[PDB]
């Protein structure tokens, strides 16, 4: 057999801030020192607690003790084992986070064993490249309508420059424009769009009466928005069936879900278009792959949410060359970001060539630490 | 014109106390108001990973620190006061760990809220036509998992003690590690269910020992004639189509989330799962607040609630009140002193409510009618 | 070991007053503790009809005087005494009439133990994270039923007026006898849309003047660029079925219940009528404890609910309470005094909330912070 | 990047026949001499006439064209890729046991190459042993139910004598029992055998009315069998469901199915407790994967049909590791069959110990062509 596919060692949780962006850097080690990186979502001190805790029963087990001393090839059963073990306290929410991190760098830590990309763990591919969805927002006040189109004016010219196929723009949340502005304002960002371009929209949470938000996209429908997000609260699905049965725009869902079991809610209650369970938050790339069969089936596209650092806009590239059954993924762009962790943390940056990403060649999500920048925090 | 209530003061501080027994541990949580007068709580969880989620930094709308938007708020406004935690921690507080810690400071809201009017906790909840509760004990002996003459002679004596003391009903388990097939279980059950009579009743917790909705119903099926009051924790935690099987090929009432959180969760176990009876925690699904939306849903639903409750004095207060204003059922899961090991669970808080004749009476104390045992704690 | 709350006294007597005004009227409901604080509540109905409803003999189990099962507990346990005065009543109680006695001692228990509690109401209710409320104004001018230009000149000052006060959202109606074809009703709605101008919310009360849905659904399908807010007493109140077929094949909101009692009735149009959102009235349904339960219920079902309201002061203070504590809507139903015509509305209780630029403050007097005003009492 | 994943340069079907019994061997050689070995259902003549094809158009190409040239690791890609490009006559039926073949092979080509036993490239394994159900048929002549009975004897006991969790027994398709005389057969059956081993039940299609089935199969519930497979005709789902509904039998379905949107239908339609699809007809493992994911998230589980050479029960073997939901699974083993092909094609045979087999340790699926007994032709 082949030698390089040794047990794992440890496991460790890093936290990564800096003055407030921030990560759980998560890196598992086999006994030959090889390594794999992800990362975990929610707060730091948290997650390494969490990562932290002593076993007490069956279902009540620290998250890293079922992976240590197995074969890192078996992402699969290494998930089951995880998960099983922790279900007192890891089912949802945060303890899931922390999986997610694992079963990431698992991925990688495989593709650097076996000496292939870790898309290729994942089925391998017959794209030739991948195109993204930049999410973009600008550094304004929440502002006035004036102020947040002038904001967001030269994103989007410098978007078209550079030949991004899609882009999605968000209402303020501190923004208190009645849903006659926000028709407007969505009207003058696309105005300057122009229609080549897709345009998504995320609405962070503002609204929780379906009729009210039917009424609004319904009025904007000519502007061929791509699709609708973050539009009542994440918990009213059954408000969210009201929004696909009453408008024709694509309403997503599961931003903030975790486990494949929360994204079947989604499809099947709330009736939604698109779900977008998170790399780091619902259960890594294992249960986005099992996630993303599933709405496949169902005639759902997954476009996992992304805002994180280099590592999981690794991940994002792989999942969308081997996974991904949508046009775009979520992706952000140092060139289009602000933000030292995402800009430096690790290494290389993917080459986005005319809004596109080419296959990866590297081992694992090819990807490390910037020790410089880590050295100095 | 009149002047409104002074006691009704302000939150101060709200502090989440871990403690560990030498294993046996919870999370106290003590919220304080402006004049020192305070209410207790708990949490469910590693007291260390809930101590540092109580302890985070807020960033954003969506990741606030849980006790941020209940400082200075009127400790009466129990369920704006709900509202608040819950929308500004959605991040990372939906569902899961977070929600405990949201659990632990609903709780102890009904204690403060209640010392500051001057009631017991079941009067916020609405009052009570009952005059009485009954509990089902939960028991299991020490034994090595055992095997089936291990398993059955360490129950006998704990079954006849119950009918001793005149419990209206227990609840046994089948050993997690034991690995009786099938028939063993229903075996093993029949026999206890001889020790016991029928007079009492009897639930089950089979431990999540199965994964076959199948194999299940086949067992089920084959021991009606002990007329079981229910069958818990059958199927996995995540399986609620499985479950919605067993309710359609059996006739045992199946139980289900136990472990969830939010009434979200729980809604799902009634129209998805078809379950018979919901079991959210107290110190998991969301306290008193999220359990009493949870109930009056399971009723228009026809559904019992009996919150899973193992944890100390604290949450066994709460399950009283609960009961008394709430519940919906003819039982609720409480573990007696008398009936367990657990000297956490024994004497972390005073006094203890006293079983009479397998049954409460209304409490009549402030609050939750507890408060912590200082000599107990300092001891370590 | 701390003592209770000395204010928390037994109920000792409840009053049913009728109060006619020359018609307008109302039934005043007084329940008094032992120490002689009482809490204010009323009741629809015939105040004739329902003074003998509340003073009937107790025959048996199902056939019980209302008041007998409020007699003697503590006001504090509002859900409790709910309870045992719906139970108590079934046989001629559980819906009607009966249901309009019930509830106006359910509202006066809020005030009465808010007193003894010494906090208002919506504090009872769960408290609020709302800093004001906003209510939408029901108008109708003094026109004889008239005709079209005859109603629309009686429109116009009422519409200018709510906009110079800055009133948020107002409702018009198409007068009863009024004869105007469908296409007419959408001329007579276009005109008052233009006076009023879009920053203000429109709500449409039909009054029940049609029996068919594809008529009515022509009729609010020619007006969608109105963007009014809803389509209220579209068809008849039994019509479930209809108002299914109106949600189905138009897109503006349709309202129900608004003559309807208990939570049973509520659920009905919520799965059956599939209404957008529910009318069930404060002095009708259940009080504010079942409008408690219908809100929950309706908020889980993407169903929003503003309360009918047309009585006096007593149910006004009731709604703003409601609304800051259990409101699921942007805005409830509310008859100010400087908005319409009624003597008994404006001078049968006292303070009167005072609107702030369309909007009320948070209540801060004890209970629904109001009371007869004696004088106007006293002068007949 | 790994030397050994090198891209797939050949890929030949073999046909295999026995003075019957028959298969179809599939081998895939890559750039550096290494190879997989699978094999496909039906007629071997006609399997081979199929895989020689002339490429006509987009839905109509040669099923190994979109092979040729890929890295094996790509099991996922190449699935697809031949499926759209087959679709004008292979998306069911024949045409997919040729696919089905080839799928196979990748598994122990790739593992090869990766120097790992298949199971591990579909998930791994948290299971220490697995345990197959045995199918049992006596050399009978059909027969009367005396000379059935009397030929099932000596096998049973023999299955009682290694151990053997759980066996299959059939209903000879030429015999004429009546429901009544069905039901007596297999009373004396389960009597011989006894209760502390499972014992499934093949009907091998001989009723049509779904009515006499509940009746038969609702008055030996006492038996407690496992299952009943092949009950009503193959393509009445509805019947089935009827089966499903009326009884209290775990119910089978799929056997001569192919896809997963085959599989889908019954289990939704056809409402079956048990999916049966078959390694060399439904698409290989990787549809198996797909299948059973699917399966258990709807409560149902899957025992792939299994009677073909030891190939497939390589295959099988190993599937049940990482992907099988069922506590048994279908294989023909040597000492409980009578076929020369089924025990020397391939070498070597995994060794059965109290009714286990223990994780495969070889590359890939770990078997090979007896050169010795194919030259003898
Ligand atoms: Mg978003
Ligand atoms: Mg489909
Ligand atoms: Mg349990
Ligand atoms: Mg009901
Ligand atoms: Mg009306
Ligand atoms: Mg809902
Ligand atoms: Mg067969
Ligand atoms: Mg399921």
């Amino acid at each position: 057999l082949n030698p390089a596919v040794a047990p794992i060692k440890s496991i460790e949780f890093i936290p990564v801030n800096y003055q407030s962006q921030n990560t759980v850097v998560v890196k598992v080690t086999d006994e030959n020192g090889v390594y794999g990186l992800g990362e975990a979502d929610g707060s730091p001190d948290a997650i390494l607690a969490y990562a932290n805790i002593e076993t007490e029963h069956k279902w009540l087990t620290n998250i890293t003790e079922k992976a240590i001393g197995r074969l890192p090839i078996e992402i699969n059963a290494i998930w089951d084992a995880m998960y099983d073990a922790t279900q007192w306290q890891g089912m949802r929410g945060l303890g899931m986070f922390a999986l997610s991190g694992i079963d990431m760098a698992l991925y990688d830590l495989a593709g650097k064993q076996l000496g292939v990309p870790a898309y290729q763990l994942l089925g391998g591919t017959n794209k030739d490249k991948v195109h993204p969805y930049l999410t973009l927002y600008p550094a304004i006040p929440d502002a006035s309508l004036d102020v947040a189109i002038k904001g967001y004016a030269p994103l989007l010219e410098k978007a078209k420059a550079h030949n991004i196929r899609a882009v999605k723009v968000c209402v303020p949340i501190k923004a208190d424009w009645s849903t006659k502005e926000v028709a407007y304002y969505l009207r003058e960002l696309r105005g300057i769009l122009g229609h080549d371009t897709d345009m998504m929209v995320d609405y962070l949470y503002r609204f929780t009466d379906w009729y009210e938000v039917a009424r609004l996209l319904n009025s904007i429908e000519d502007l061929e928005l791509y699709f609708a997000e973050a539009t009542l609260q994440h918990d009213d699905l059954s408000g969210h069936a009201k929004l696909v049965e009453n408008t024709r725009s694509r309403i997503c869902g599961a931003e903030m879900s975790t486990t494949r079991f929360e994204a079947e809610e989604w499809i099947t209650k709330g009736k939604v278009h698109l779900l977008q369970s998170d790399y780091n938050r619902c259960g890594g790339l294992t249960e986005l792959r099992r996630i993303t069969e599933m709405a496949t089936a169902n005639n759902v596209q997954v476009m996992p949410h992304n805002w994180k650092t280099g590592i999981t806009s690794a991940a994002a590239i792989h999942y969308q060359f081997a996974v991904g059954n949508a046009p775009y993924f979520e992706y952000v762009h140092p060139e289009f970001c602000d933000g030292e962790l995402r800009k430096y943390l690790v290494t290389p940056e993917a080459e986005l060539v005319d809004g596109g990403f080419a296959k990866p060649t590297a081992p694992g999500l090819g990807i490390d630490l910037n020790q410089e920048f880590l050295a100095s925090l």
